[PDB]
């Protein structure tokens, strides 16, 4: 009896209908562009009769309207609205989509119950509901710590019960590169922190497929040209040396063509890896530094007549990256200081605004010059504290900066992110659930819904029932679960 | 060879001796006044076997030099001192009690390590230690989440391994009364949040045994006179009821002869269910408003010739309280405001400062009027942060306080605390650990030991080891553990 989040109109009428486990089945309507070859569908009917159980509605007949998408992967596009009529003798689930369907059935499976005496019951209700905005995602950090698949398979199956269609993949960085690459077998090899803390290409298709069946979009992220340390222990003259030489490293050198020829041979395969229509290139705090101390790439700055102006080749490096990803038929995403440091973006590059430091100009200056946003500054649930946290995620209105309608539109959602410098499988789950449920009801409910009484007594319900369900959700304070 | 905490003395050689699994003993030595009939020990070796193997040394003799104690409960007075010679072809292990034999074994398993090829090793090595301080304690809140006996167990062992020896068992409060009273059956039956969040009277027998096996202490506290609402549930006219009329109650009413006789009756029970000599009778936070606006209370205020002053209420309820303690054999433990309110404290009464504004300065005060202080102020852990705040828990040097070398002597530890308000079974653990661990260090060895790097190093093996042991203790900065 506790919806979370919270559909943009319900209607419950004090009927109650009851279900009997072995004799309730979640079928295709006769009217369905979807049948029993949807394996998207059959999973997920199966998978919800057992989170549901383990006068009388015998059967939810499920329909999708338009070209069923059922072997797509999911996409920003995607049509996951729905309609949920549930009355006796048959239930009826309708979207347009298979997308709108995976939220229906969470949905509906929230809506059951067992009364005093065990009884399996729902209410009559009329439910229509669609999300306020299209990417609503979770960032998780496999570099800091490696995390076992399962874990993340865990993670997966928590967003889907909080509705949540994006896992943006940080998978690597400074510290460690687990990401297997076929082309390149030295990046994990010698980047790793040990080979059995590798994502083999196996293990990639795995998340990805598990993600797909649950509507879920994998965004990889390949963070450049800034946080690559691990990267230059299998790619040689990748990274550039730093002077007082220095042992140490910068970022990847902007300088050499060795660089692009090997990003390009890089991306190419990401393409073919991640079906994702979007490849999020990072971009974010480039150490300036050691450029600057090095001699080739002063006569670089030289030769280009870029002065001392760094930002310049940054601006350079990232143009060539943006531009090798468009050729291989994918979109780009990075974090803002590709944007701040004048960086020439082609339409439809997404820029992701992390920085907490008055972001909501941020947000007009990126939308300003027509770029699609997403927004994760307020909501980095790595930066912990003691209380009840998830009230100033929950508080949050992405849309309040200034700016037109126009404007506001290239507004598309955003993220909670769990960066892991302090995170790994002992407690990557309790720390980031309920805290990110928050973050899924502004995301996806109206922005109207805001009630701090009404959003505690559901979150707290939502906890148990996530906790019944396996996913290790700590509790929002004092109390206790029936479960 | 990560030890925690540093013993107070380690001479260790490069020389390497190896050990058989299969053909390595942990036996009582002919020179010792314990042998198969002690139980504690024979169940320490068996453990500490298991815990080493998932110039040969081939048996570990351990002494016990006076009389064991094998079959008591460890007390604030038990010598947890020992001697370690890792020598080839016997070691040997000697210690006063059983409680430094236990300390002993501990340390013995952390020296033993697997060399490249898996190869079990140790250094030659000489080991004497003791503990800077006699009160290491970890307090748990049951009462604002309610936490399952296995959850308490594991807490037992990790607390071992990192030498805690005692349980600050805060069982009771305003949200819950999980314990199960004899005398009183209404208590837990209307008070708990359900008959299935109770310790029944062997789940209490188990948690102390469990203990004293690992020389630790169970310390009960049962908080009054506030922090009792929950108290009021199965006990009438127990709590204040407030006035404005009103459906509304406040602490434990000390001007019924009730109450006395409850309290005589209820903690009579308490001293013949836990044999630690010590009973912390709470006395933190009592709201003096709902006393004010009762006019019973303001009768016997007047006939008290108490004036306006409710602290000589409080002090009056609390000298009742320490009163019938000392008439059962139990020694007494209050929070800092017991004390602050000017209540007669007889000699020997142990004072928790726990405030920390300035809690140095209520240090002095404390042991100026010689009363043994326990210190928890800047060790609570329930008030989580971002990043390594284990360092400011470590830093933390407890005898940093104005006193003479007398004063100074009435110091005998302190506790890192739990409390439960947003803590259950789905965080509890990676949560406490290392972060406590810090405290561990700070309590157990010498005042000099406050090197960072060394510590870090130290404490990084040292969460590894216990997650290998099935402890889920989170990571302290980036990083791996080999599995
Ligand atoms: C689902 O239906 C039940 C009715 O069977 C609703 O429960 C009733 O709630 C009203 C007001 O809260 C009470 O007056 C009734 O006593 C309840 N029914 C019973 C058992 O008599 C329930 O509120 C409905 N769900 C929702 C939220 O609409
Ligand atoms: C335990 O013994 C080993 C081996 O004698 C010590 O490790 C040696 O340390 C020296 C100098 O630090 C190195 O040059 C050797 O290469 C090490 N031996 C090995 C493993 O090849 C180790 O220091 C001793 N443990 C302690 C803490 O004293
Ligand atoms: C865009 C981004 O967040 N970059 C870094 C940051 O600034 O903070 C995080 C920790 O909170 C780090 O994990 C990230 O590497
Ligand atoms: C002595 C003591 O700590 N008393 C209260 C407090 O003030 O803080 C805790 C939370 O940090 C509460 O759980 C305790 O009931
Ligand atoms: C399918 O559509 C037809 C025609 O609109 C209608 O008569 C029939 O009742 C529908 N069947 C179901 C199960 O909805
Ligand atoms: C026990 O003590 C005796 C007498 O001091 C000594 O001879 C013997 O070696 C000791 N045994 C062991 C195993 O330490």
């Amino acid at each position: 009896p506790a919806l979370w989040p919270l559909p943009l109109s319900v209607k419950m009428t004090p009927n109650l209908l009851h279900l009997a486990p072995e004799n309730f089945y979640i079928s295709h309507s006769p009217n369905s562009t979807a049948g029993p070859s949807c394996t998207l569908l059959e999973e997920a009917f199966r998978r919800y009769h057992g989170y549901i159980f383990g006068t009388q509605v015998q059967q939810l007949l499920v329909s999708i309207t338009l070209q069923s998408e059922c072997d797509a992967f999911p996409n920003i596009s995607s049509d996951e609205s729905y309609t949920l009529l549930v009355k006796e003798p048959v239930a009826v689930l309708k979207a347009n989509r298979v997308w709108g369907a995976l939220r229906g059935l969470e949905t509906f499976s929230q809506l059951v119950y067992q009364d005093s005496y065990g009884t399996f019951t729902i209410n009559e209700s009329t439910i229509i509901d669609s999300p306020r905005f299209s990417h609503r995602g979770i960032l998780i950090d496999t570099s800091r710590h490696y995390l076992p698949v399962k874990i993340i398979l865990k993670t997966l199956d928590a967003m889907a019960f909080n509705k949540f269609n994006v896992l943006h993949w940080h998978i690597v960085d400074d510290q460690s590169f687990p990401y297997q690459s076929i082309t390149f077998p030295e990046l994990s090899n010698k980047g790793s922190y040990s080979l059995s803390h590798v994502y083999t290409p196996n293990d990639v298709r795995m998340v990805i497929e598990y993600a797909r069946l649950r509507g879920i979009r994998v965004l990889p992220e390949f963070d450049t040209p800034g946080h690559t340390l691990s990267w230059g222990k299998g790619q040689k003259d990748l990274l550039t040396p730093c002077y007082s030489k220095l042992d140490s490293f910068g970022p990847i050198n902007p300088t050499l063509n060795t660089t692009y020829s090997f990003l390009t041979t890089f991306f190419k395969e990401i393409s073919e890896v991640f079906p994702d229509q979007f490849i999020h290139l990072g971009g974010d705090e480039v150490e300036f530094k050691c450029w600057e101390s090095n001699p080739k790439i002063q006569d670089f700055m030289r030769q280009k007549g870029f002065g001392t102006d760094f930002k310049k080749l940054e601006s350079f490096y990232i143009q060539k990256v943006l531009d090798i990803i468009a050729t291989i038929n994918k979109g780009s995403i990075v974090w803002q200081e590709v944007f701040d440091d004048k960086a020439k973006l082609a339409p439809g590059t997404i820029v992701e605004v992390w920085k907490d430091s008055a972001y909501p100009e941020e947000l007009s200056r990126v939308t300003a010059s027509g770029f699609p946003v997403i927004l994760s500054a307020p909501w980095y649930l790595d930066l912990i504290s003691y209380g009840q946290d998830w009230r100033k995620y929950y508080k949050v209105e992405p849309l309040d900066f200034g700016g037109t309608q126009k404007q506001k539109q290239l507004f598309i959602g955003g993220e909670a992110c769990l960066w892991g410098e302090y995170v790994d499988a002992t407690n990557l789950t309790p720390r980031l659930w309920p805290r990110a449920s928050a973050v899924g009801e502004r995301l996806w409910s109206s922005k109207d819904v805001r009630d701090m009484d009404d959003a505690y007594d559901r979150l707290t319900r939502h906890r148990c029932r996530m906790v019944e369900r396996g996913i290790a959700a700590q509790p929002l304070y004092a109390g206790y679960c029936n479960h």
